[PDB]
DNA sequence: CCTTAAGAGAGTCATAGTTACTCCCGCCGTTTACCCGCG
DNA sequence: CACCTTGC
RNA sequence: GCAAGGUG
DNA sequence: CGCGGGTAAACGGCGGGAGTAACTATGACTCTCTTAA
């Protein structure tokens, strides 16, 4: 139970002891060092109010108002929780929020109007079969004599008074009539098979390949094949296989080196099982961290399950090579032709180096055991490369030999017993790296070739999922506002890499437009497809891919995007999507998974058809479990969600969203109540903080894993998630709390440190706050400018540029710095001009299109920081300096414990009576020691007297180090050099390094960076004081030179550039300049804290061993 | 061997904006179904 | 240069 | 493992 | 049948308006002061 401490308590006994620790800090300090675990909140006794924070229940002690407890009164008590209220108002407001579920219940229910009593009540007793029999007879007896007769009587109970009357409700002087229709719906697009001959001219590759060749041997450029089989190939050879497979299998033993050997370099106590656990997560983050990370965030490790090889591979021998009979894409018709003039041009090495650079390194060797680095390492100027590149491409004959590839499986499932089915195995299927870079480089040519539609936002250049889910959530917005019904139907596949069958992909290229030469180079690429699947001690004999994509191929992208083209094509054909302003969007597309947004339930109907057809043709399988879907309905005020049926998709009810119901939707939880639903982002948050917290990762340790591993992780939801700045604000806290308490800092320490740069000096802790909303501009502005009008357009009739204005403002930029968001950014290439036009398109590098930021926060945190006048004191010296700030990183040698206290002193809020004096007034702050009016920290340096020794131990031991390195670079020692000036008294300078001539006068001295002016007035000391001199070491060295410098340095460790000076005059290199400064600074400030150490000694240990 | 100084953030409640509608809503105008004598 | 996302 | 995007 | 004028009652169309639970965001204050392999 959470102990009830009812404050105030003063020193109350601790319960988890009975102790009497202290004030309430106090029997917190107790309960979080020794008896933690155990539950305890504070209360709020007269609220009796509580809190595990003790400070909150110290709020409430001024702030509690008595026992504020009590419900207001009303009369309409919100059924579900009873909560009463003034009027209907708070009723079914609370219904509206709380409670939206019988909220809409409520708002369909009072929604069917029914209720026309428009007719006034005049209505009467009259019969419809009376009224036509009335109708037909009058049509009868149209003013032909005799005209009553039967109307008179046979419409029994009634007059000719009543007749005149109905007449009058409908044809006043006779009777009257009506009419109706009917609508349609849209099918039949599995017709008109186009495939006649070769998309493109068999030949117009391959006619552009002879004469690039023949170019080339007649000017000897520098396109690069092997001579024989191209002349072969020219010559019409029938073998040019076998050919073509030698010269591959020659080339690839060239790259197929003998890769390096691995180089990486009672008695029952449980302390095996820590040591083991601490060993391993050290050794994680000295290697590899990534592992670490994921093991520590997410909890989790790796697992290799045992299922019976036989039935993994009769699962998957009877998937892969499973085919079903592709009959065609009947009328499905694709964007449109593609281009072939992108692959008129011929390889070039340099594009293929270019390709190499954009590559993963740190990627597993396919079955050839060859690595992008061992690749380089054979060829680092793709010479044989591009040769053989060359040599199938003209040829047109890829080799079979590196078909073969590796296939792994992904325990999907976390839990063992899950992981015991085979359904939780996502299959990775590796290949040739060599493989693998020829199949990039002809992607992208293909990429450039084939146009894809706008809306595949999957696998491209654009920002996809962000323009996705913001154009989804505008639109449910937009929809809502404008008062007019829609439905939304999500649809996801099965098996959508997987369940391809080749010959239908072949079928689908024919008519897009290809060289034929390309067209059969890719027939082979996936033809004769073998692979193994490693698991543990054992991969199963060959398997035969004839269906699904090689899950791994930089194709497999690009080629299921095109199969699925003509799908969205034949949709915006329907044209019977959302009505936007003037475009009728019909649905979003990211690589597998889409949408569809109609008008009508009909017209969702009719989407459905189409959908039903194209799975048809294609033989796919989609089910109404693997999708959602929901609808709206605008009221009088309101939106209705859901009103109407649920569908049928693949005659099944589609999985209907209710209100509070979210469904996942590239990682988000789309809820049509809201849009988004808010994402849990303090649970995760904790949880992730609570995990390392428990864990042997030295509080630097987990500071490096927080920073650079675990923020990202929440920043793409919180950035994704349109975030006030509140909640950020509160995240940020418990995040500061929690670093803190890690590193034991004292609470009152100045956010600034924490939150400056490593560099600049600070933690490099991030300010989501801070952060995220410069994200979120950046996405706002980059969606704005994108290249799909349609997604434009849309933007800008919302009206995003009030909230990219806000934004700006709200992440600090200035209201005049606002960019205006149409206008372009800046295009880089990362190359002269001039270098641009040198090369060619292929080898262009890509265009990143760098983009505004409102401002920079770090050094916003940096100036504040600055500003403090304590905590803030000296730090300036710190700004911008690559040296100083360098430990930060690589505290390497320092203890842990040195480390602490040296973030402290650079923090200059180390325990120190000025330090416990420090804001309360009321104390005593006289320096115990010495005297000094406050117990400072500077006053220690030098004032304070009792050190002495130690102060000139330490400096004579710098210039002992700095000695030690003078005769290493043939300076000859002359330092130490006791003398007697013109008083003829002892002016023995630090340094006198002599060589040749050169006498090298120096004053090694440290000094804490109080002021600006520190080393500059140290410096002039130096040279004033010393001045004279001259003579006597010039007859006592019998130098012919002398110099005077000195050699400040900052207490801290931070290094002046009169040392630097020094350095140069010394002639030590830069490189090496940069070290010794780096190095020499480490060693002033552990001596530094070595002088801490020894005056807290001084007195606290002094009393403690000697009382 | 060297320096003058000495809150800073944690935290709660108060109050104003503002979302998101929703509610609604009352008042005047329209529509309905008859209601009545005549060529 | 390190990380992160999604989606296979 | 692959394709993109983003971040310091 | 034709053939006019009256009917007066929902509702809906429209001006507006009026309110509001519950977030979101500043403002104004007060309390806080010791544990490294
Ligand atoms: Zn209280
Ligand atoms: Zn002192």
């Amino acid at each position: 139970q959470k102990t009830i401490i009812q404050l105030p308590n003063d020193n109350p006994a601790c319960p988890f002891c009975g102790d009497h620790v202290g004030k309430p800090s106090a029997l917190n300090v107790h309960l979080k060092r020794n008896h933690g675990g155990r539950e305890v909140e504070f209360q709020c006794s007269m609220c009796n109010k509580a809190d595990p924070k003790a400070h909150s229940i110290l709020c409430h002690i001024p702030k509690c108002k008595g026992k504020v407890t009590e419900e207001p009164t009303g009369d309409w008590a919100c059924e579900t929780c009873n909560k009463q209220f003034n009027t209907k108002s708070g009723l079914s407001q609370h219904k509206r929020i709380a409670h939206p579920a019988i909220r809409n219940q409520e708002r369909i229910a009072a929604s069917q109007p029914k209720p026309n009593s428009q007719r006034g009540k005049h209505n009467s007793c009259w019969t419809v079969e009376e009224e036509q029999l009335l109708a037909a007879f009058n049509n009868m007896f149209w003013g032909k004599k005799n005209i009553n007769i039967l109307i008179s009587d046979h419409i029994h109970m009634k007059t000719a008074k009543q007749i005149s009357e109905k007449r009058r409700l409908l044809g006043l002087n006779k009777n009257a009539t009506v009419t109706t229709t009917n609508p349609l719906p849209v099918s039949s697009t599995c017709h008109l098979k186009i495939r006649t001959d070769s998309p493109n001219t068999t030949t117009g590759l391959k006619d552009t390949y002879m004469c690039k060749i023949n170019e080339n041997i007649v000017n000897q450029g520098q396109i690069k094949f092997d001579s024989e089989v191209i002349s072969a190939w020219m010559a019409g050879d029938s073998n040019i296989r076998s050919l073509v497979e030698s010269t591959s299998l020659d080339i690839l033993s060239t790259f197929l080196m003998e890769t390096p050997k691995p180089r990486k370099k009672k008695w029952m106590e449980k302390r095996a099982v820590k040591k083991g656990f601490y060993k391993r997560y050290q050794h994680l983050f000295e290697t590899d961290r990534c592992k670490l990370a994921s093991i520590i965030l997410d909890g989790t490790e790796r697992l290799q399950c045992q299922i019976p090889l036989t039935e993994i591979l009769e699962t998957y021998k009877s998937k892969w090579e499973t085919l079903t009979p592709f009959e065609g894409l009947g009328q499905f018709k694709s964007h449109a032709v593609a281009d072939n003039t992108a692959f008129e041009i011929l390889l070039s090495a340099k594009e293929i180096m270019k390709n190499i650079k954009e590559m993963n390194k740190n990627s597993a060797p396919g079955p050839d055991k060859v690595s992008l680095r061992d690749l380089l390492l054979a060829d680092p100027e793709c010479n044989a490369l591009e040769k053989l590149f060359n040599t199938w491409l003209i040829t047109g004959i890829i080799p079979n030999s590196i078909k073969e590839c590796r296939s792994l499986l992904i325990p999907k499932t976390a839990d063992p017993e899950a992981l015991k089915e085979l359904g939780n195995w996502r299959p990775l299927t590796i290949g040739s790296i060599v493989l693998r870079l020829f199949s990039r480089i002809i992607t992208n040519r293909l990429a450039k070739a084939c146009p894809i539609n706008a809306r595949q936002r999957g696998f491209i250049a654009t920002p996809g999922c962000s323009e996705n889910l913001k154009i989804l959530h505008t639109i449910v917005k937009q929809a809502k506002t404008s008062k007019k019904s829609l439905g939304v139907v999500f649809v996801d596949i099965a098996k959508a890499f997987d369940s391809v069958s080749h010959d239908h992909i072949m079928w689908v290229l024919q008519e897009r437009g290809l060289d034929q030469h390309i067209v059969n180079i890719i027939e082979d690429s996936y033809k004769k497809i073998h692979t193994r699947m490693e698991v543990g001690t054992e991969r199963t004999p060959p398997i035969e891919i004839k269906v699904g994509v090689k899950q791994g191929d930089p194709m497999s992208p690009l080629l299921f995007n095109l199969a699925i083209d003509p799908l969205i094509t034949a949709l915006e054909k329907a044209n019977t999507g959302f009505s936007y302003g003037k475009n009728k969007i019909t649905s979003l597309a990211f690589a597998d998974d889409l949408v569809m947004l109609s008008d009508t339930w009909e017209g969702m109907n009719k989407n459905i058809q189409i959908l039903e057809t194209f799975c048809n043709l294609s033989g796919l399988k989609v089910q109404a479990k693997k999708c959602y879907g929901f609808f709206l309905s605008p009221t009088h005020d309101s939106y209705t969600i859901n009103k109407c049926d649920a569908w049928k998709i693949d005659k099944d009810s589609l999985n209907m969203i209710q209100p509070g119901e979210s469904e996942k939707y590239l990682g988000l939880k789309v809820d049509p109540w809201i849009g988004f639903s808010k994402p849990v982002l303090a649970e995760k948050l904790t949880i992730w903080l609570k995990r390392l917290t428990e864990a042997p990762l030295k509080p630097s340790q987990k500071l490096t894993m927080l920073n650079i591993y675990t923020i990202p992780r929440i920043i793409y939801l919180a950035d994704h998630t349109d975030t006030k700045k509140t909640l950020l604000s509160s995240l940020d806290d418990n995040i500061r709390t929690v670093v803190k308490g890690w590193l034991h800092l004292p609470p009152d320490t100045c956010n600034g440190f924490i939150y400056t740069k490593t560099r600049d000096g600070g933690l490099g802790v991030t300010r989501l706050a801070s952060l995220i909303p410069s994200i979120q501009a950046r996405r706002l502005h980059r969606i704005a400018t994108s290249e799909d009008e349609t997604i434009r357009n849309i933007a800008m009739a919302n009206n995003i540029e009030e909230e990219f204005q806000n934004l700006w403002v709200t992440a600090g930029g200035k209201k005049e710095e606002i960019p205006r968001i149409t206008d372009p950014v800046s295009i880089d290439y990362r190359l002269p001009r001039r270098i641009l036009e040198l090369l060619n398109e292929w080898e262009k590098p890509a265009p990143k299109k760098m983009y505004p930021i409102p401002c920079n926060w770090r050094e916003a945190e940096m100036a504040h920081w600055k500003n403090l006048p304590c905590q803030g004191s000296g730090i300036e010296h710190f700004d911008n300096d690559t040296i100083s700030n360098d430990w930060l990183q690589f505290h390497r040698g320092f203890s842990e414990r040195q480390f602490l206290m040296g973030l402290k002193i650079r923090a200059n809020v180390y325990p120190t009576r000025e330090y416990q004096g420090r804001g309360r007034t009321n104390k005593n702050v006289n320096c115990r020691n010495c005297t000094a009016s406050y117990e400072s920290l500077s006053h220690i340096l030098g004032q304070c007297p009792a050190v002495q020794g130690a102060r000139i131990r330490r400096h004579n031991k710098l210039c002992s180090m700095l000695k030690r390195e003078a005769k290493e670079l043939k300076w000859v020692v002359y330092e130490e050099p006791h003398l007697h000036t013109t008083e003829k008294e002892l002016r023995k300078p630090d340094l006198i390094f002599v060589k040749e001539e050169m006498a090298l006068v120096v004053d090694v001295t440290v000094r804490f960076e109080y002021k600006e002016k520190v080393f500059e007035d140290a410096a002039a000391e130096k040279v004033r004081h010393y001045k004279d001199l001259t003579s006597q070491i010039k007859e006592l060295t019998g130098a012919k030179e002398i110099e005077y410098f000195g050699f400040p340095l900052g207490a801290r460790g931070k290094w002046p550039e009169i040392n630097e000076k020094v350095l140069t005059a010394l002639g030590m290199p830069d490189y090496q300049q940069k070290r010794t400064a780096k190095r020499f600074s480490k060693r002033t400030l552990l001596y530094s804290i070595d002088v801490i150490n020894t005056f807290e000694n001084i007195g606290k240990n002094n009393k403690n061993n000697v009382p």
